[PDB]
């Protein structure tokens, strides 16, 4: 079997990207944020404190013929960038474009950060890395990536974001018509639990590439890119009056500055990030000074291809028995 879903951004900055999910009998729809970076389906609920939800379509697990209280099975996550939620666990069937499984972990947050109850467009997260980041205690729960697999026509899904539009997540099948030229694998290390690879370097506009390694995840989860310092500070030195700003948090230029393609390797290919995509506008409504798209992972400790990088490739996510990551132009 296969699914098929749009992918839709939040806001006019994409921000973050929002898929339609089934949950429950009768179905339940709500949108949630698809992340390669966790591994957690938690979704707001009726148990979610009143308080702590604001505009979200909430689960209500009462109301599904399938939903079975998973008995004193509880779930705490904390997210890179200080967000969290906790709950406890249900079971329900779960359809995501047409593809189904029954007997999915459907974690209800009790409690959820500020920074959730703030963003009245996302209903919940779908987590897309390994099972091993599972946080579902005392017994680890599998994704719906994972739940999948086996029933898949191919175990792959596929990840095609738009620029400033719609785009699509493909499960079990590789569309050879989303994306140009060939597509190039490179090898995934799992032992973090992320969809962990290496990039063979990186160039700065029409400059000469950079053959250099550098560690990092493929995450949907993620807005920006996080690069290490030195290639970062080598981005914005071709950007005139762009500078770090430690009020701001990151590197900001003004806003009437045209910004450089940033290109990076995989194996022997080239992905470009067109200079467009690394502008998120004014740092607040009326500044001229603008928020870059490209910032260092220094302080987060690991490098981070975030949407800015993901949504100018076509993107295979291989979960055979030994994972593979795919990058093609499109
Ligand atoms: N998108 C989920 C996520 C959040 C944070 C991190 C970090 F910062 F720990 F790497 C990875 C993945
Ligand atoms: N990387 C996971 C993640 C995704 C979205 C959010 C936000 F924006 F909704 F708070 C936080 C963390």
């Amino acid at each position: 079997s296969t699914g098929s879903a749009t992918t839709t951004p939040i806001d006019s900055l994409d921000d973050a990207y929002i898929t339609p999910v089934q949950i429950g009998t009768p179905a339940q729809t709500l949108n949630l944020d698809f992340d390669t970076g966790s591994s957690d389906l938690w979704v707001f609920s009726s148990e979610t404190t009143a308080s702590e939800v604001d505009g979200q379509t909430i689960y209500t697990p009462s109301k599904s013929t399938t939903a079975k209280l998973l008995s004193g099975a509880t779930w705490s996550i904390s997210y890179g960038d200080g967000s969290s939620s906790s709950g406890d666990v249900y079971t329900d069937t779960v359809s995501v474009g047409g593809l189904t499984v029954t007997g999915q972990a459907v974690e209800s947050a009790k409690k959820v950060s500020s920074s959730f109850t703030e963003d009245s467009t996302i209903d919940g997260l779908l987590g897309l890395a390994f099972s091993t980041l599972n946080t579902v205690s005392p017994t680890q729960q599998k994704t719906f990536f994972d739940n999948a697999k086996a029933s898949l026509d191919s175990p792959v899904f596929t990840a095609d974001l738009g620029y400033h539009a719609p785009g699509t997540y493909n499960f079990g099948f590789i569309d050879t018509t989303a994306y140009t030229g060939s597509i190039t694998y490179t090898a995934v290390s799992t032992k973090q639990g992320f969809w962990e690879w290496t990039s063979t370097g990186y160039a700065v506009g029409s400059g000469t590439f950079k053959s250099t390694s550098i560690d990092g995840i493929a995450d949907t989860g993620t807005t920006l890119l996080y690069l290490p310092a030195t290639v970062v500070s080598a981005y914005w030195a071709q950007v005139s009056g762009a500078k770090s700003s430690s009020s701001v948090g990151g590197y900001v230029f003004p806003c009437s500055a045209t910004l450089p393609s940033f290109t990076f390797g995989v194996g022997s290919a080239r992905i470009v990030i067109p200079g467009d995509y690394i502008d998120f506008g004014p740092i607040s409504t009326g500044s001229s000074s603008c928020f870059g798209g490209i910032q260092s992972s220094a302080g987060i400790g690991i490098n981070i291809f975030g949407d800015v990088a993901l949504k100018a490739a076509f993107v295979v996510f291989n979960g055979a028995t030994t994972p593979t990551l795919g990058f093609a132009s499109k």
